[PDB]
């Protein structure tokens, strides 16, 4: 039951949270000192039953509060959850509501807990990459299957130096709370900064959304030494912040 230091709500938020029954949202964080390769928020709007789902590039160009402009990834490696937090809070100009951490193996037993999830596969290109980053014990096919952790893990890592993978982590995402609302789990290897029993008034909600929605954050490539960074388009970072402070309803 991690606990962020940053107190009992997010310091963004201006009014009193109700736990509660108004619009929230969640950082999803996938590990796998150390630095995070799933970086998925969602916001909640109550009142719409909708839901919003944006990746952040792994590599994208942002201030992490106390080290300076650097990757995004590195924030987690700096400072951990509550770095991350703080910087998404900066970077996006939001209350991040509730974050939850997981390895990469806790997802996998989601999955096959939950025997399976759907997922369409499209791409020869992509059969082929986990194919071979599987060394072939993985083999995908085309059209819709039901997958297996293993397979689950292996399409949500798949990865040519960018983000599409961020695409592949929201889809099998989706995917889960799906194959969720056909039926703890647990459950076990999740941080989170909720209690289950909080957690678990959430999933009628969570659980039957009238629509889901992904949001991008575009840009380009800024490489100064060969470093790598994703530089934000600005004009779409400014759009984004005013969709996202909608749903939540602040400002
Ligand atoms: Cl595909």
């Amino acid at each position: 039951h991690v606990s962020l230091a940053r107190g009992e709500q997010s310091v963004k938020r201006i009014k009193e949270f109700d736990p509660g029954k108004d619009s929230f949202s969640v950082l999803l964080l996938g590990i796998d000192q150390a630095r995070s390769d799933a970086n998925v928020l969602v916001t909640f709007n109550r009142k719409e039953k909708t839901a919003k789902m944006l990746s952040i590039p792994r590599d994208a160009y942002v201030n992490i509060p106390g080290h300076g402009y650097d990757k995004f990834t590195h924030a987690h490696a700096y400072g951990g959850v509550d770095l991350t937090v703080k910087t998404v809070e900066e970077m996006l100009d939001i209350p991040v509501d509730y974050v939850v951490e997981s390895n990469f193996t806790a997802f996998e037993d989601v999955v096959n807990e939950l025997n399976g999830v759907k997922v369409t596969v499209k791409s020869d290109k992509v059969i082929q990459q986990i194919k071979k980053d599987t060394k072939g014990k993985v083999v995908l096919q085309k059209g819709t299957h039901t997958l297996d952790g293993e397979e689950a893990l292996a399409y949500v890592r798949t990865r040519k130096s960018d983000l599409l993978r961020g695409q592949r982590q929201m889809e099998v995402l989706s995917a889960i709370i799906d194959k969720s609302k056909s039926l703890d789990t647990m459950g076990q290897n999740l941080k989170m900064n909720l209690s289950l029993k909080d957690a678990i008034g959430l999933f009628p909600f969570i659980t039957s959304l009238k629509s889901v929605e992904s949001i991008q954050l575009t840009g380009y490539d800024y490489e100064p030494a060969g470093v790598y960074y994703f530089k934000l388009n600005q004009q779409k970072l400014q759009e984004v912040k005013k969709e996202l402070q909608n749903d939540l309803g602040v400002l």
